[PDB]
Order: structure tokens, then C-alpha cells, then sequence
DNA sequence: CGTGATTCCAGCGTCTCATCTTTATGCG
DNA sequence: TGGAATCACG
RNA sequence: CGCAUAAAGAUGAGACGCGUUUUAGAGCUAGAAAUAGCAAGUUAAAAUAAGGCUAGUCCGUUAUCAACUUGAAAAAGUGGCACCGAGUCGGUGCUU
């Protein structure tokens, strides 16, 4: 026997294969033909590639599992708020809420009458034409003292809690009919009075254009600092204007305040950033920042609301109502003045379903785009139609109340009127007044986003912790979740493990540990030279230690431009010294030590040691965790040896980031002998310059032996490794997953025996790739704990052979087969053994008609179907979306996807007169019907009208199967009902190397005298031209059996037969997709277009042999279903 | 009533909080 | 790119 | 492998606006019909994978998968070799 080096190659939608040895040939072996057949033995050559399908990323996945639990919430909030009141509604009318669940269904099958809001025609039609829309309610119910109708007061309630708006918008809003204009003047004069040196004008400036046009709000701000007399984008004023319209400004270059202190107005942190600013410069700006809050409320609120009403404290539902007024108007003059003129329009405008127009825009399903695109054209055709020009021009003609952009609306103005219909109702239902906080709390309550999924322990996803196992509501939520708990959760099952403890976590990116490991580890490389001594030399421990209380303990910033003059020469006084290193930076810095020196109130509790457990603890919390309630309520158990005022100052600080050392690693872990922990350590460097990243393997201390024995402590399990790997960037770890399985299963078609220069290919992930492999296999340890390097493992950087096969001339032609990817895998392991390291042997390999192509096998999942939920057809096609819910009358999806096929030989009544008849036949199982036949396969064929089914007759047909016919003819099963092509198309090389100079692959390239002899070898082999189409057409003929398509593209072939030879291959090169595996795809010939010629048959196969093939496809079970029927 | 062609179709768009990774250069 | 429908006929 | 800076992918969570579907929002007129004339149109309820039991304000579209023996599963196990060729793999021989 013969070592062997496998060449494999990584993909996203294929990985390929070779075996090669210690020559480049590729070794020939007779095989195993299990099953009932003639055929019990195969010749194959070991080079093959597994095509498969690209592994999805769980993003669409994610959103449909967000959207699956906001549509469980709704539906929750809705019944939080029918059991509010379902009390009362008893009284009025009891099937109201019955009404409502199935007002969605048909008249027969309903039970009760079939009006949902009344029960009554009468009262019904009264409805929407008092309130032709919710909002003509929401209007009413705002603005109105009479008492409503308590199904009504559901209406508008359900609806706001149901569509409630965005919770951007952190605080609160309150319009009260505010304007703009008069705001911006009480903000100009309370500026005045305390700047009479160079007071504001509002000359030059208009109040309310520039404030609320469609520019952003930056450039709206800027605009507004132009429009001013003589103002400055960076002044004072300047930076209140910008709080008015949203900007977030700082103002201790204003102030001259003792910290930054923005006001961050988009975030909650200003509702206390307000307070710390009336505390560092008091009452003097009071009544101006709440001008400038004023005016931010005002201005945001207008920006989204267009409409500028003062009647009525409803500004969103009288907005809509307005677009509402006039959408009518509109459509009656337009209506007018396609039939005064342009009197052969008026049909296809306001009946036609088909087109964009109005009859489409309203009940056919085109958008407010589509008919813009499509009325301009009569609007621009005739008189008077200078408003409707107008409005189309700014997206406001003939506009719904329910749109696209609609999503601008904050939750809070809904609130306003879900308060406002609350507020003015209660007398009347008394019920109502103590239910009040009740309903706002359904519609203010989010779960943060720190809590997660409320589970209780049967969620992969959910984190939260319980301090009881009452039912979540919105009510008890406060008290029966335990938010601190949740949120460091939130945080530190995603924070990752120390790798050098892999059990247990890293420490804050600013721990005060880890804040002095930084620098304490940094200021060791700085070198001096001085008086008496004879060579250079490093600082030493003790010089650390000193220069730490004296350098970095005292200042905010430390550079060696100090130290070369303050420290050596009047600390300890050296002479003349020279100092070496970096020339002026120090990368790390005590940051955190000095803002706590400036937040606490004693540097001696940080100078000291002692206090070193609770620093710790106070940074974890200001990293953890960024809400103002948490951090409060986390603090304030070690707030009692602070002031007051130093809690407050605390309360401010967040940091971020986490770091990748551990505290227990840093400071747990102590020299078995020595007594010495690596801070310790880094205290106490000696003359050996020692430190962190030699005393993390330096056999002289105990680190060594108990960090790479955790790193065997924390094993368990192997084969999930291989979805770590790259933490995070792909889902394509389907390609090494499937690697490693033909590198295993090769193993076991070479006689067990391992490879040897096992060379990878495709910097990024190779990394993680090739050990992965080394871990696998290559495992034999010795007496040393030193594992056996039996196999070696090589990676590239992609590109090597992509030369190779142009220094070479190996053309790689892509669009003909998949033979590439194989004869990539195959120069791969050429290249990779060379570079360790006869040259015909490639030619072999270059010219092999046979290549284990292998279409992996797959039972498709995901949707059940197309999501789109179909109009009402009297077809079979049609799949009910409730088990109540017959499609015929409700419509429903249709074109499934078929988990897989089962092949079933069974007896079934046919005739005119019923009688049994024996049948095969493809069922095809769809996705929802898999759980059901894998429960019990009998049953099901058994109710589908199939009669005394055999058990070991059913087979299992994934998408993929391979099926074989006649004269090598091979199809593949696409979904039971279409094959799809089996085949490859081995056009000899020989025409490889001409087209691919021929139609110049990539564009032109070549030297003088290269590109000489290339485009000559072109013009001398002209007939190839005319030998290509016979090999599409004999291959045609023989397995793809397109007649009709051959005859096609051979009349274009012939009709187009003078073009330049370039034009002719770069447009033949398009004829392979007529012999290519896979599904059929349309393509042109010179602007003629060969369209696809489907399938759509599984009868050919049923009477055909059957190839079960491994994940290499070296192992077959061919079965031939003649015998079974 | 069993074959075979041509045509059409497919759910989409926002905001926010956190958390890993790799790429590119400059030092050890 | 696979399901479904509309169309031509032997 | 750690530090300094910027951008791009992956994971999770919390939320919005739509869209579709059946129904509800008594169409009138010439008629015996087809069909024609007129009027109206902008809103809502419900569902948004069937559904599952663990019965949660949870789970349900990612990953994984040839066949065969043992199987509750996990998982293990199952298919000699060589040399001369080439159209999807064929031929010859030692072996058994």
C-alpha cells in the first residue's frame, strides 16, 4: 500500500474532492454495487465534487420568530383588554366579543348574526357613515362629553392598543394646540434678557419655513445658523437652537462647566443631565432649556404632523380625517374632468382592476406609486388640473389614512387620546375611572429588551429570572421579574469565557485590576543608560513600584517626554542619562483611576489596596448595564460609605466594552510554590524582563501547567467545535462540515489508512479550518504529552492556483460543468505537495470523463409554502390556513414544498365500476405532512385512497434523488413531480482552451508575442467552431432529449453563422446551459432567445434504477424498481 | 384522457440595545 | 425555479 | 498572541408601519336575460405559517440527513488488491 494526499476545496455551495500519490496521478478502484442488480461492480476514480445547497444565515428565520411573538403579544393586549371589561360588555351585549373572533368567517359558517360591531343592518350602516373611518371615532371620542357606546370605546381603544405607534421617543409629549412661532420668539427673548450685549433678531429668519421643511435636521440647523444676522454655528445660541430641533449639543466650552454634560435630548439620560445642569449653573438657563424643550417637543411633533389644527387636541386622527376631506374632493373634480374632456379614459380609470389607476389603486392592489406614475399623464392633458399637479408633485393627491409612511407617529400621541377617551368617559361607566392606569399600561408596556422571552424553561432563547411563578402581566411585571438579575444576564451570556480559564468569565474592559495589568506591563520594555553601569539595562521592580505612586496614580496622562526629565533626574538622581524606548507614547493609562479621583470623595480609597472588592464590583455595574433604574438600585447596596453627592456623580458614568483576560487569571491563580499571583508578578519583573506573555508558559512557574490543564478541563464534546468555529460571520460552515465528512469518508474508502499532506484551499477563516482537521485526525500522543505530527496540513491564500492555471494554460471555461470544482480540489493538492516537494499526469486528470459528481441528498425545510394568501378558487391546489377554514370559500396558499418523496406500490379502486387495480406512484410529502407519515407511514398512504400499502416496499426519496434510464440518461427529483437534468456534458478540453482564449475570458490580456501566438491559435482551429455544436447536439439528443431547443439554437447557430469568432464563442458559451446539471435556464444567442425546456414527469423514473450514493458517491445501492412492480 | 408549450408568479419597509468576529496599518 | 394555469391534439 | 484606530459581516432581544386574505360597511337604473347607463371607492374585525404540549405573555421556516445491521435513541458498524485503456467508466489477472 501507497500513502495518499487528499486535495479538498471549501465552498458555499460545493466542496470538491481528489486523492493523489506521491505522483500526481489519481488512483482507480472497483467498488461496491449493493442492491438487486445485474451491475454489482463500478470502476471510479477517486475525483469527484459534492454539489449541495447554501447553508441560509438564521436571519429570516429570527424575523419570523420575532414577528411570530409581536402577533401572540397583540393578540394579548387585545385580551388583556377584553377581560378589562368584560363585565361590562356582558350587560350591553354578550356576543360582541364572539362577533368579533368570527367576523372573518362565511355566513354558513357563522353562529350569530353577521354584523360584528351591532348585530344589525340598521345600526351598521349608521356606523360607517357617521364615522367613514376609525378615525372620524377617534376624532369623536377626543372631542365629545356625551356618553359613547361602550363597544365603541372598544373600537377605539382595541385599535390604538392594536396599532399603537413607535417608542422612539423616550419621555413624554403633551401637544395642547402648542405653536411653533410664538415658541421660537419666547425662546429669542429669554435669550435676550440675558444677553443684552449682543441680543438676538429675528430679522432675516422665517420663524416656521426653515424649522419644518423635509431637509435633516442638521442641515436644517446649520440653515437656520445662515439665516441669522451675524450668529455662529458653535455659539451659545447656536447650541439652543440645536437642542430645540433635536441635536445633541455639549455646552462646557459655554458654561465653562466642570464636565462635558451633554444633553443628549433623543435619550432618557436628559431628564437628569437637565438636573445636573440647574446643579453646575443653576437657575440662570432654567426657564431657557425649557424653552428649548418646548420647542423640541413642538418642532418634532410638526415634522411628522403635517396638519396645523387648533379646534381639537386630536392632531393625528383630525390629520387623517383632513386627508380624508380631501381624497373626496379630489377624486370629485377629477372624476369631472376625465369626462368633460378626455371622454375615452374614464373606464379603464374608475373600473379597471388591471391598471394602476384608480379602480386598481382602491380595490386591485396597486400602490400610491404606481397610480402616480399613471394619472400624471391625464392630469397633464387639461385644464384645471393645476391642484391636482400640485399635490402629486409632493405625494398628498388622493392619499389613504393607512400607508407606508405612516410609521413616524410615536406611541405617545396615541397615548394623548387613548388618556383623552379615558378622561372624558369615566363619569358615565364608572368602571372605567379606576381601570385607567390598567389599559395605558397595556399600551405603554414594552418588555426591555434585557429581559428577553418571559419563559420558564422551555426557550433556548429566554434568560429571565423569576422572583415568584405568578403570570407575567403588565401590571405584576415589576415585582415578579427580577430586572437586575434579567439584564446581567442579558449581558453575560453573551459576554464571552476567559480562554485561558475557558469555565468562567473576562473582567470589564476597565477594571482597576486590569487597568494597572495594561500599564504595568507596558512601562517594563523602557531601557536607560546612565553613569557606571557597563551595558544598558531595563527598569527594575522596585523602580516600577515607585515611579507607579508618583507618575500614574498622580496625573491623568503619562508620556516618557516627563519621565526622561522629571523622574531620573531629580527622584534618584542620575546624572547624565539617556532613556530608550518609545520615543513619547504610553499606550495605557490609569483612566479609571482618575475618574474616580475626581467622582469620589478620599484618594486614600484609592491609593489604598483594601478597597479593591468593591471598585470592582462598581465597574461591573457601570458596564453591565446602561438604564438609570438598574444602576440605581445595583449601586445604592455600597453607596452607605459615599456622600450623597458622590452617588449622584456616580449614577452618571457608563463604560463599555469588556475585556479578554479574567480576574481570576490576573489576580486568583497563585505559583504553587512562590506564592506570587501574575499581578504580583508583574510587580516583581527582576532582571529577566519577565512578564505576562512569557510567564503564561514559562515552565519555571506553575501558570503553565494549570492553564493548559483547564484547557483540557473544559473539554466535553468534539463535534460541535465545528459550529464555534469562526464565531461569527457565515452560515457557510455547512462547506467545513461537509469537508470533513469526504476527508472521513475517504479514509474509509483507502483502507482506513490517514493521509499525508492533507492540502485545504478555498487568511480569514483557513485559520480555523486547518486545525479543525488536525483535531479530527492526527491525534496519537507521546511520552511528552506531545501529540504525533503523522499528518501534515496545508492552506493557501486562494489564489495560487488560480496562476497555475494560467501559467499553465489549464483554462478553467466555468458555464460548460462541474468539473472545475474537482480539477481545482485536484491542482490544489498539485500545487500544495509541490510546495513541499510527473508533469503529463495532469493531462490525464485534465481530460478524465468520469468525476464523482455528487448532488447531495436533502429534505427540504422552511416554509411550509408561498406565503402569499391566494383569492378563493374552486381548485384542489388551495391548503386551509385553520382546520375550520375550507380553501374554496377562504382562499388559501398554494404551491407547497415537498419535504421529499416516497415511492408506494398499492391497490386502489378505479373504474367506471369500482374495482382494485395494483399501481406505482410518487406521493411526495410535503412539510407539513412530514411529522404525520413519520408517525406512521400505513395509516397515512392508507386515508390518502391508497389501498393494502406494503411497508418494506415504501422507500424514502429525498429532493436529489438520482434516478438512471437508458443509454446513461440519469434524472434527479425536484419535488415528485419534475425531474431535472442528471447529466454532465464532458466536452473535451480541447475545446476548453479555444473558447476560453476565443472569447477572451476576462476581457483581453497577453504580451506582444504571447497574445500573438493566442489569438492565432484561435484563427488557425476555426473548426471547433463547428465541432461544438456537435457535441451539444449528440449530448442533447442522447440525455436531454430537447429536441425542439436543439432545433433552435441550431437554426440561430446557422442564421448568425458569420459574426467575428469572438462574438461566436462568447455567445456559445451560453449554449451550455441547454447540457447543464441542474434545473433548466433560458438564455439567448445573439439576441435570440432558447427558452427552458421543463420536465414535468416522475413517471420515467418509476420503471428505472435507483442510485443511492454516499456523501462521495463511492458507495452505491442501486436499486432497480422493475422488480418491485 | 393522457402529452406537451407558453406564461406567470413569488411578502415588504423601518427603529433600537447589546454582543462576537476580520478586514486594513503600526508596535511588541 | 418549482407550482399552477391556460392552451393545442392525437 | 496582545495592544492603538476605522469600516464590514454574524447572534440574540425588544418594537413599529404596511401587504394579503374572508367578511361587515342593505348599490340604483333599463330588462325577461346577456348586457348597458349611473353612483360609490380612502375604514374595520380576524388570521398571518396548519399547529404542539411542557400549557409559557412558551415553542413552530437556521443547523443537521445516502443505503444497510444493532437498535429505545446516542452512536457504532457494513463494501480486497493490482496493471492496460477511455466518452460518465470499461478490460485483464492474483485473491475469496
Amino acid at each position: 500500500d501507497k500513502k495518499y494526499s487528499i486535495g479538498l476545496d471549501i465552498g458555499t455551495n460545493s466542496v470538491g474532492w481528489a486523492v493523489i500519490t506521491d505522483e500526481y496521478k489519481v488512483p482507480s478502484k472497483k467498488f461496491k454495487v449493493l442492491g438487486n442488480t445485474d451491475r454489482h461492480s463500478i470502476k471510479k476514480n477517486l475525483i469527484g465534487a459534492l454539489l449541495f445547497d447554501s447553508g441560509e444565515t438564521a436571519e429570516a428565520t429570527r424575523l419570523k420568530r420575532t414577528a411570530r411573538r409581536r402577533y401572540t403579544r397583540r393578540k394579548n393586549r387585545i385580551c388583556y383588554l377584553q377581560e378589562i371589561f368584560s363585565n361590562e360588555m356582558a350587560k350591553v351585549d354578550d356576543s360582541f366579543f364572539h362577533r368579533l373572533e368570527e367576523s372573518f368567517l362565511v355566513e354558513e359558517d357563522k353562529k350569530h348574526e353577521r354584523h360584528p360591531i351591532f348585530g344589525n343592518i340598521v345600526d351598521e350602516v349608521a356606523y360607517h357613515e357617521k364615522y367613514p373611518t376609525i378615525y372620524h371615532l377617534r376624532k369623536k371620542l377626543v372631542d365629545s362629553t356625551d356618553k359613547a357606546d361602550l363597544r365603541l370605546i372598544y373600537l377605539a381603544l382595541a385599535h390604538m392598543i392594536k396599532f399603537r405607534g413607535h417608542f422612539l421617543i423616550e419621555g413624554d409629549l403633551n401637544p395642547d394646540n402648542s405653536d411653533v412661532d410664538k415658541l421660537f420668539i419666547q425662546l429669542v427673548q429669554t435669550y435676550n434678557q440675558l444677553f443684552e450685549e449682543n441680543p438676538i433678531n429675528a430679522s432675516g429668519v422665517d420663524a416656521k419655513a426653515i424649522l419644518s421643511a423635509r431637509l435633516s435636521k442638521s442641515r436644517r440647523l446649520e440653515n437656520l445658523i445662515a439665516q441669522l444676522p451675524g450668529e455662529k454655528k458653535n455659539g451659545l445660541f447656536g447650541n439652543l437652537i440645536a437642542l430645540s430641533l433635536g441635536l445633541t449639543p455639549n455646552f462646557k466650552s459655554n458654561f465653562d462647566l466642570a464636565e462635558d454634560a451633554k444633553l443628549q435630548l433623543s435619550k432618557d439620560t436628559y431628564d437628569d443631565d437637565l438636573d445636573n445642569l440647574l446643579a453646575q449653573i443653576g437657575d440662570q438657563y432654567a426657564d431657557l432649556f425649557l424653552a428649548a424643550k418646548n420647542l423640541s417637543d413642538a418642532i418634532l411633533l410638526s415634522d411628522i404632523l403635517r396638519v396645523n389644527t387648533e379646534i381639537t387636541k386630536a392632531p393625528l386622527s383630525a390629520s387623517m380625517i383632513k386627508r380624508y376631506d380631501e381624497h373626496h374632493q379630489d377624486l370629485t373634480l377629477l372624476k369631472a374632468l376625465v369626462r368633460q374632456q378626455l371622454p375615452e379614459k374614464y373606464k379603464e380609470i374608475f373600473f379597471d382592476q388591471s391598471k394602476n389607476g384608480y379602480a386598481g389603486y382602491i380595490d386591485g392592489g396597486a400602490s400610491q406609486e404606481e397610480f402616480y406614475k399613471f394619472i400624471k399623464p391625464i392630469l397633464e392633458k387639461m385644464d384645471g388640473t393645476e391642484e391636482l399637479l400640485v399635490k402629486l408633485n409632493r405625494e398628498d393627491l388622493l392619499r389613504k389614512q393607512r400607508t407606508f409612511d405612516n410609521g413616524s407617529i410615536p406611541h405617545q400621541i396615541h397615548l394623548g387620546e387613548l388618556h383623552a377617551i379615558l378622561r372624558r368617559q369615566e363619569d358615565f361607566y364608572p368602571f372605567l375611572k379606576d381601570n385607567r392606569e390598567k389599559i395605558e399600561k397595556i399600551l405603554t408596556f414594552r418588555i426591555p429588551y434585557y429581559v428577553g422571552p418571559l419563559a420558564r424553561g422551555n426557550s433556548r432563547f429566554a434568560w429571565m429570572t423569576r422572583k415568584s411563578e405568578e403570570t407575567i402581566t403588565p401590571w405584576n411585571f415589576e415585582e415578579v421579574v427580577d430586572k437586575g438579575a434579567s439584564a446581567q444576564s442579558f449581558i453575560e451570556r453573551m459576554t464571552n469565557f476567559d480562554k485561558n480559564l475557558p469555565n468562567e468569565k473576562v473582567l470589564p474592559k476597565h477594571s482597576l485590576l486590569y487597568e494597572y495589568f495594561t500599564v504595568y506591563n507596558e512601562l517594563t520594555k523602557v531601557k536607560y543608560v546612565t553613569e557606571g553601569m557597563r551595558k544598558p539595562a531595563f527598569l527594575s521592580g522596585e523602580q516600577k513600584k515607585a515611579i507607579v505612586d508618583l507618575l500614574f496614580k498622580t496625573n491623568r496622562k503619562v508620556t516618557v517626554k516627563q519621565l526622561k526629565e522629571d523622574y531620573f533626574k531629580k527622584i534618584e538622581c542620575f546624572d547624565s542619562v539617556e532613556i530608550s524606548g518609545v520615543e513619547d507614547r504610553f499606550n495605557a493609562s490609569l483612566g479609571t483611576y482618575h475618574d474616580l479621583l475626581k467622582i469620589i470623595k478620599d484618594k486614600d480609597f484609592l491609593d489604598n489596596e483594601e478597597n479593591e472588592d468593591i471598585l470592582e464590583d462598581i465597574v461591573l455595574t457601570l458596564t453591565l448595564f446602561e438604564d438609570r433604574e438598574m444602576i440605581e438600585e445595583r449601586l445604592k447596596t455600597y453607596a452607605h460609605l459615599f456622600d450623597d453627592k458622590v452617588m449622584k456623580q456616580l449614577k452618571r458614568r457608563r463604560y463599555t466594552g469588556w475585556g479578554r483576560l479574567s480576574r481570576k487569571l490576573i489576580n486568583g491563580i497563585r505559583d504553587k510554590q512562590s506564592g506570587k499571583t501574575i499581578l504580583d508578578f508583574l510587580k516583581s519583573d527582576g532582571f529577566a524582563n519577565r512578564n505576562f506573555m512569557q510567564l503564561i508558559h514559562d515552565d519555571s512557574l506553575t501558570f503553565k501547567e494549570d492553564i493548559q490543564k483547564a484547557q483540557v478541563s473544559g473539554q466535553g464534546d468534539s463535534l460541535h467545535e465545528h459550529i464555534a468555529n469562526l464565531a461569527g460571520s457565515p452560515a457557510i460552515k455547512k462547506g467545513i462540515l461537509q469537508t470533513v465528512k469526504v476527508v472521513d469518508e475517504l479514509v474509509k474508502v483507502m483502507g482506513r489508512h490517514k493521509p499525508e499532506n492533507i492540502v485545504i484551499e478555498m487568511r480569514q477563516i483557513t485559520k480555523h479550518v486547518a486545525q479543525i482537521l488536525d483535531s479530527r485526525m492526527n491525534t496519537k500522543y507521546d511520552e511528552n504529552d506531545k501529540l504525533i505530527r503523522e499528518v501534515k496540513v496545508i492552506t493557501l491564500k486562494s489564489k495560487l492556483v488560480s496562476d497555475f492555471r494560467k501559467d499553465f494554460q489549464f483554462y478553467k471555461v466555468r458555464e460548460i460543468n462541474n468539473y472545475h470544482h474537482a480539477h481545482d480540489a485536484y491542482l490544489n493538492a498539485v500545487v500544495g505537495t509541490a510546495l513541499i516537494k510527473d508533469f503529463a499526469t495532469v493531462r490525464k486528470v485534465l481530460s478524465m470523463p468520469q468525476v464523482n459528481i455528487v448532488k447531495k441528498t436533502e429534505v427540504q425545510t422552511g416554509g411550509f409554502s408561498k406565503e402569499s394568501i391566494l383569492p378563493k378558487r374552486n381548485s384542489d391546489k388551495l391548503i386551509a390556513r385553520k382546520k375550520d377554514w375550507d380553501p374554496k370559500k377562504y382562499g388559501g396558499f398554494d404551491s407547497p414544498t415537498v419535504a421529499y418523496s416516497v415511492l408506494v406500490v398499492a391497490k386502489v379502486e378505479k373504474g367506471k365500476s369500482k374495482k382494485l387495480k395494483s399501481v406505482k406512484e410518487l406521493l411526495g410529502i410535503t412539510i407539513m405532512e412530514r411529522s404525520s407519515f413519520e408517525k406512521n407511514p400505513i395509516d397515512f398512504l392508507e386515508a390518502k385512497g391508497y389501498k393494502e400499502v406494503k411497508k418494506d416496499l415504501i422507500i424514502k426519496l429525498p429532493k436529489y434523488s438520482l434516478f438512471e434510464l437508458e443509454n446513461g440518461r440519469k434524472r434527479m427529483l425536484a419535488s415528485a413531480g419534475e425531474l431535472q437534468k442528471g447529466n454532465e456534458l464532458a466536452l473535451p478540453s480541447k475545446y476548453v482552451n479555444f473558447l476560453y482564449l476565443a472569447s477572451h475570458y476576462e476581457k483581453l490580456k497577453g504580451s506582444p508575442e504571447d497574445n500573438e501566438q493566442k489569438q492565432l491559435f484561435v484563427e488557425q482551429h476555426k473548426h471547433y467552431l463547428d465541432e461544438i455544436i456537435e457535441q451539444i447536439s449528440e449530448f442533447s439528443k442522447r440525455v436531454i432529449l430537447a429536441d425542439a431547443n436543439l432545433d433552435k439554437v441550431l437554426s440561430a447557430y446557422n442564421k448568425h453563422r458569420d459574426k467575428p469568432i469572438r462574438e461566436q464563442a462568447e455567445n456559445i458559451i451560453h449554449l451550455f446551459t441547454l447540457t447543464n446539471l441542474g434545473a433548466p435556464a433560458a438564455f439567448k444567442y445573439f439576441d435570440t432567445t432558447i427558452d427552458r425546456k421543463r420536465y414535468t414527469s416522475t413517471k420515467e423514473v418509476l420503471d428505472a434504477t435507483l442510485i443511492h450514493q454516499s456523501i462521495t458517491g463511492l458507495y452505491e445501492t442501486r436499486i432497480d424498481l422493475s422488480q418491485l412492480g
